[PDB]
């Protein structure tokens, strides 16, 4: 199919490039490079084995979204494009509903001028809040997120069930990604993003090749074993098939498809700083800091649902996630060419 | 004060921008002209006794937006325009966030840019939702608003709620309007919509001007007293005069500020239909249609809120809503010339 992949440059996108092109798709990128580096393009193509077109763009840009669906006779878009920092959106609240509820309102009206009706978004974990049961089932409601980046998702999911609704020829999937960690296994693809990282284990990565001093974690007196955070941590390239097999398997299949897709597992911040340890041979650096405004102390999947109807589950485990990550880091220290 | 009306053209907008120049504001009008006719501003300036700007535009321009901010100096803004109807919203989704959620996006964005701060939003009755305590209670919690319409103002509310936690020198007007009704005394100011009216009393008064044939009434098995809708019918003149009171009283005065303006009573579509023959003096033809998806059976406001806080409350009853209406529509019989 041609497919297109906006935010494809980015962590999870440019690993569900090389599947995508590794099964025989057309991949077309749209990417404003606000968090990832022209540099992994080539690095896509050749892990992928096939040239995938590159548009600079953005998403907000209704105009070049239409432009693009037409140039290119799209059959499906995936959608990565957007601003993911949970702290980051507190303090930037409108930048967040404007890339992430404004810009994805931009791209399905000009899928929708262009006649393309298949949709795969990437939700969150976040959009179900502090109210329902852990671990979470899709099948059970959602309820009030904390933070503006986990509002926007939720907004976004409902306003694409709306579409639906008054559009009943659309294929919509809402995937609700955890947490993905992890590289390609070459080595020589993995999480560069612009700046200092906003997620946990870029952060530490970096720290562990000698480029931060120190990991800061957010919050050591949650209700949980340790203390700290507690996450379902997926491997990126779990993650990436589950998104392949999602698109495949739901093109042209009329409905709201709504999936968690996570390792269905629990860890906590010390567990993640404790496997990268091991995988680099050094105890990482960190501190205890405050908590992140917006975070959660606990939730993880039931990933059951994707697993009976997609066929798919994950098979890495963290060490193994810890490993692949200190693998790219430690061969790539500074990330891609720039 | 300074102030921006956008949607002043409008309905409530018109009745607005005539009690803030009677109270010697300064007002600016911002219209796109979608849903009113621009041969309303002469009879905004007669009635209100000073001259307001019109500016032609779109909320959505940005742009334009932030450069009417800076010309005219403005204070605050009494945010109008967007689009209102519960159940054209089920059947065009994506127009309804466009204008409504990226609108408001799009013109506080404007303001963040022209340093203004002072925000009175138009919200809804609607953003309850399926919250079973009845009358609603600002105090408590919204539910699940039940269509696009309902759900794209309380997404607007919530980026408002987050603006303000990162900004919080803004002072933010949330005005939950229940049904406003009714015209201007003088019977040359009314409800004009372009096209066929969306709302229930505009349907009714061209009924009985012999515009239309026959009011649909949509629903007869509701849970209710006669088994069509209940809602709270307020006079558009003291809902007015209560968006005046709220923007005189909360401009700069940090914080979200959350008021039902509502006359604090339910009435029923047959209620208004009968309040409506007589003022006219002539049975108005209706019949029975399906329920219009988005309604919800029974509502109404606690407006004892604004009492305490605001010392405002309604002062005109149902028959002279319906009264006035018919005053002006018997005046006018096809509305504004376009
Ligand atoms: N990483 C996670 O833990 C995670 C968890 C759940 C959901 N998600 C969601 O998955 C998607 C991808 O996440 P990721 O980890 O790959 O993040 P990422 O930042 O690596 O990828 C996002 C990409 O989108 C680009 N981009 C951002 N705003 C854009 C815009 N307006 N127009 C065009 N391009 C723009 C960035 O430059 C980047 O390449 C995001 O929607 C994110 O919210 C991520
Ligand atoms: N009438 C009600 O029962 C009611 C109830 C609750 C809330 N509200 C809200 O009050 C506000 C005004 O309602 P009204 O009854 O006066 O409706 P209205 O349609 O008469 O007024 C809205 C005005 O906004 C203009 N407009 C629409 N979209 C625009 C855009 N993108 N840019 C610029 N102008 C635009 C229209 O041309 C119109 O003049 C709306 O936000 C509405 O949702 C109305
Ligand atoms: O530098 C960091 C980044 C993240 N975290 C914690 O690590 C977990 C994962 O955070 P991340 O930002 O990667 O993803 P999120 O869970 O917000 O989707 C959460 O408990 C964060 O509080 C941390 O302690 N330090
Ligand atoms: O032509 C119409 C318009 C509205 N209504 C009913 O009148 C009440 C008020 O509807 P309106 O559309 O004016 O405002 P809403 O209550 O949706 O804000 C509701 O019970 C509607 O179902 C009706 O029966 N016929």
């Amino acid at each position: 199919m041609r497919v297109l992949v906006t935010g494809g440059s980015g962590y999870i996108g440019s690993h569900t490039c090389v599947q995508l092109l590794q099964n025989g798709h057309d991949v077309i990128i749209l990417d404003n490079l606000c968090n990832s580096k022209r540099s992994v393009l080539p690095v896509i193509e050749r892990l992928g084995g096939k040239h995938p077109t590159f548009v600079e763009g953005d998403i907000r840009n209704e105009a070049l979204m239409t432009e693009i669906l037409h140039d290119h006779a799209i059959d499906t878009v995936i959608h990565f494009a957007g601003l993911k920092a949970v702290g980051e959106s507190v303090q930037k609240p409108l930048e967040y509903y404007d890339n992430n509820v404004n810009g994805t309102l931009r791209l399905i009206s000009a899928m929708r001028a262009a006649n393309v009706k298949n949709f795969i978004f990437s939700s969150s974990a976040t959009v179900y809040g502090d109210q329902p049961k852990i671990p979470y089932v899709e099948s059970f409601p959602t309820g009030t997120p904390q933070s503006p980046y986990g509002k926007s998702k939720l907004m976004v999911e409902q306003i694409l069930t709306d579409l639906q609704k008054a559009q009943p020829d659309w294929s919509i999937a809402l995937l609700r990604y955890f947490n993905p960690v992890g590289a390609h296994p070459s080595g020589d693809m993995g999480e560069d993003p612009q700046g200092i990282p906003n997620n946990l284990m870029p952060y530490i990565a970096q720290v562990a090749v000698g480029r931060r001093d120190s990991l800061a974690i957010f919050g050591n007196d949650y209700p949980t074993e340790d203390g700290t955070g507690v996450r379902d941590y997926i491997h990126v390239m779990d993650l990436a098939d589950g998104i392949v097999v999602a698109m495949e398997k739901l093109a042209n299949k009329p409905g709201v498809h709504i999936y968690n897709l996570g390792a269905g597992v629990g860890n906590s911040v010390l567990d993640v700083v404790n496997a990268f340890s091991k995988a680099c041979g050094k105890p990482v650096n960190y501190h205890f800091a405050p908590r992140r405004e917006g975070d959660l102390p606990a939730y993880w999947a039931d990933a059951s649902k994707a697993d009976r109807e997609l066929n798919w589950r994950v098979t890495r485990t963290l060490d193994e996630m810890a490993q692949d990550t200190w693998h790219w880091q430690s061969r790539h220290p500074q990330g891609y060419p720039d």
